[PDB]
């Protein structure tokens, strides 16, 4: 796409879009998860294009091409989205994340502080550790064996029982040239990182410095997921959340008019 650069970031060559949009900050700085890349945010660059600098780092070993990689986790995915804003010459940012994209956004704001990162959006990010399935994938991903069982297991969770075109081109094709040193590694990163934060929710309250945070999601759709977002919020006056409706795992894709609203007043926010 017309935005996509290359720059060695330390001893890596990584890929991102920037939009180059002169404009007044903050700069939008979109997180792709485990496993993908900016083609997850294509319809929400479109919708923050105009009027947003817009920046999507991709990951070591993610992009158009794929390729094995040296380990590494979500510090590291830290260091090299500072290094690509470093380069660009980025001051204040406001990080939007999908999914496990989430490590890198929380672990983003202690390690930018405040004033460089003064809020942050969440997309569609599981709050609470891991149940029995899910548990049971990042095991299948990490096997040599039964990977692609793993992210197929995945895949029926995200689609959620939809024929959402947009939703099953990303997973079926712009996915599709992950291989197992990517989602072995996701199911390592993402198992330590519950393991060692405990949770998404416990690694946002033990921030230095909190800061306004929303979780925006359309999944799960249980009533009893509502509720740990809404007895977090009421715990923590930072902390917000809204359910956005969507179809699929990927409100990013499938509802990116109303990924962009919450983006939008953010910045709006940080711009006043
Ligand atoms: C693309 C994506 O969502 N990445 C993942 C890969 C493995 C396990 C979980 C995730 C996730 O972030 O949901
Ligand atoms: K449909
Ligand atoms: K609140
Ligand atoms: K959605």
């Amino acid at each position: 796409d017309t935005y996509l650069h290359e720059t060695l970031v330390f001893d890596n060559k990584l890929s991102y879009i920037d939009n180059q949009r002169d404009t007044d900050g903050p700069a939008i700085l979109l997180l792709p998860g485990w496993c993908h890349d900016h083609r997850v945010y294509k319809y929400l660059i479109q919708e923050l294009d105009a009027d947003f600098r817009v920046i999507v780092p991709n990951w070591r070993g993610h992009g158009l091409s794929p390729s094995e990689v040296p380990d590494f986790g979500y510090q590291e995915q830290v260091k090299d989205a500072l290094e690509i804003l470093d380069q660009l010459g980025v001051e204040t940012f406001l990080p939007v994340s999908h999914s496990h994209g989430g490590w890198v956004l929380v672990e983003l704001l202690e390690q930018a502080g405040p004033e460089r990162a003064p809020r942050g959006i969440i997309m569609d990010w599981l709050m609470w550790a891991p149940k029995p399935d899910f548990a049971k994938s990042l095991t299948l991903l990490k096997d040599p064996e039964r990977w692609r069982e793993g992210t197929h297991g995945l895949f029926d969770v995200w689609l959620d029982g939809h024929d959402e075109k947009r939703v099953r081109h990303h997973l079926l094709e712009e996915m599709a040239d992950y291989g197992y040193d990517c989602w072995g590694r996701s199911g390592r990163v993402i198992e330590d990182a519950y393991g060692r934060n405990g949770s998404p929710m416990q690694m946002m309250a033990n921030l230095t410095k909190t800061r306004p945070i929303r979780h925006i999601f359309s999944q799960p759709t249980e009533p009893e997921y509502e509720k740990i977002n809404s007895d977090f919020a009421e715990q923590h006056p930072w902390f917000s959340y809204a359910k956005l409706g969507g179809p699929t795992a990927f409100p990013a894709i499938d509802v990116p008019d109303r990924a962009a609203v919450h983006i939008r007043e953010f910045a709006t926010a940080i711009r006043q």
